[PDB]
């Protein structure tokens, strides 16, 4: 099964409670990083399986900032720096989706991939109208009882109004896309369980409609941007890896079928000195983020050493 | 002293922690009532004393509804019915201010009286911008700890997001007028202690500036609108009054100096059958709300009976 393969690979951590699925990426920087990569893959796996996916840029929401999993209040971001980053991200996601569509074809009939931005619909949204329209459908108890929200709420200083209100936007986003694109599935890291929850409860209060969430593991400075992190630098992060991990990361960052992976490892023991599973993971990934060129301008770089 | 006379009269309940002072009136109906009258007098007393006052219509805030002192959630109001009422109120306050400026002159140099509406500045306010601009200055603990807010919060059903967010707007209003009109005093009934609090703390977080609040007693169906409640009907509310009260209501709803009042009462005992203090209170008030005509078309009405 589709979900089977992904839960099995270790990509689809959990789920609650032709389709359309989405995941958001807050443009709090101009570059995506290796962690973002994992959520994005989740989309790529659903896309290959034939589904339509939407990778959303948080032009609006990054002005505020996600409180989720954070113990400290963020440095409010200049409304313009966030506008820039949002345009960098869009570019970055169309870029990735680009490599993925040529360098990893499988003859399967694929689904669409679309980059949206929530600023598009927030720029037409006036405070009291929003509040008047929806505010009456968010029970305060509900919002107050997210586990995502305790680190900041229960903090010594407390949580700004903004931080708290953040979840409400994300909840609304899910509602919006669901309305306009019939999208009934949201996906993100585990840190996003709370927010997604708000979404499906909210949608459920309004329409008896059942939508869904899916999470993926969180992995534990590494940029998808050639400018920030060279294709070579990036290769090194995946090559300098412990053997106990290269197992999971293969199942994590690559499309190699599980059997192909299996062999790679069983083979690795007959040749531990080879760093073979790393030389594979590193290749697969750098191919996806930086294209064939990037792989080459990294293969080459190390080799001479 | 000015505050002395008002605290003494029983009009200036409390205060915390040429000037400009304001009080808001939510257009949840097209008519003001006798209770509103008290808060408005508070303004009139400050205005006679020479100060500039602003009677604010809550065009925006009445769409939500004030949670303060309420045990139950309000029936969400049609955004259009609220627009109509807001235009009725503006008319009603310019009307009262009218009678007050002819039928109650005292040769003193008076201060300005201005009717504003918050919808004016909320209609230009976009959700994320507001949240982005200010949301970070409202500690959630603060907002969560108003006594105004417990009846609804601690309720079995809980409080909508809207109800809770209400205080935030009122807090912002005070900040707005203070910015634009250097207004540094807000006044309302006692039920409004909480909200006003939010205002001066918020202003204080932003500017070390000290602004202030003043409250007035709450009195315990009676419309300032000739259409709803005839000038005669209204006279009867003030005439059908217990002697233990006519004392306070004179000090409450009239401008008669305290000595003049004193006599009226000491006189009343020599003639209890006269209902003299009531025939005075009733006259004073009906004169202010319905003008000389109204007094007459009420004096006349009863007399023939
Ligand atoms: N190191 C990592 N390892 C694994 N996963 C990671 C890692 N870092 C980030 N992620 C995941 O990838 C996404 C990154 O977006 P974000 O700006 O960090 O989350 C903010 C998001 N709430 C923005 C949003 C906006 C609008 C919306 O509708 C939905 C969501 C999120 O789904 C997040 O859970
Ligand atoms: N029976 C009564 N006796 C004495 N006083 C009474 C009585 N009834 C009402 N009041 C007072 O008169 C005013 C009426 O406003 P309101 O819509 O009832 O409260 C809502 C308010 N938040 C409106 C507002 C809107 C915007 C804003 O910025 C400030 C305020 C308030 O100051 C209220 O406390």
């Amino acid at each position: 099964g589709l979900l089977a393969a992904q839960k099995a690979r270790g990509l689809f951590k959990d789920f609650f409670p032709p389709q359309t699925i989405y995941c958001g990426f807050d443009p709090t920087a101009d570059s995506l990083h290796v962690g973002h990569l994992l959520a994005l893959l989740g989309l790529f796996h659903l896309q290959r399986a034939g589904h339509n996916v939407i990778a959303l840029v948080g032009g609006a929401t990054a002005r505020l900032g996600d409180p989720s999993g954070r113990t400290k209040e963020r440095e409010a971001l200049e409304t313009e720096r966030v506008r820039a980053n949002a345009r960098a991200l869009r570019l970055g996601l169309e870029a990735l989706a680009a490599n993925h569509q040529q360098l990893f074809t499988d003859g399967r009939s694929w689904g669409s991939f679309t980059v949206l931005d929530n600023s598009a619909w927030y720029q037409k949204q006036h405070l009291v109208d929003f509040l008047a329209a929806v505010g009456g459908h968010f029970r305060m108890g509900t919002l107050l009882s997210r586990q995502s929200v305790q680190l900041r709420l229960k903090s010594p200083e407390g949580m700004s109004l903004a931080e708290f209100f953040y979840q409400v936007l994300q909840a609304y986003d899910f509602y919006y896309l669901f309305q306009r694109y019939g999208c009934r599935v949201q996906l993100g890291g585990s840190d996003q369980l709370g927010n997604i929850m708000s979404g499906y409860e909210f949608i459920n209060k309004l329409t008896g409609e059942d939508v869904f969430g899916i999470t993926v593991p969180l992995i534990t400075a590494v940029w998808l941007n050639r400018d920030k992190t060279s294709p070579f630098e990036l290769y090194q992060f995946f090559v300098r890896q412990p053997d106990d991990s290269v197992e999971r990361y293969l199942k994590l960052f690559t499309f190699l079928p599980l059997p192909e992976i299996d062999h790679i490892m069983q083979l690795h023991v007959k040749e531990p000195e080879r760093r073979g599973p790393q030389k594979r993971l590193a290749a697969e990934v750098t191919k996806l983020v930086h294209g064939r060129e990037g792989l080459d301008s990294a293969k080459r770089c190390t080799q001479a050493l």
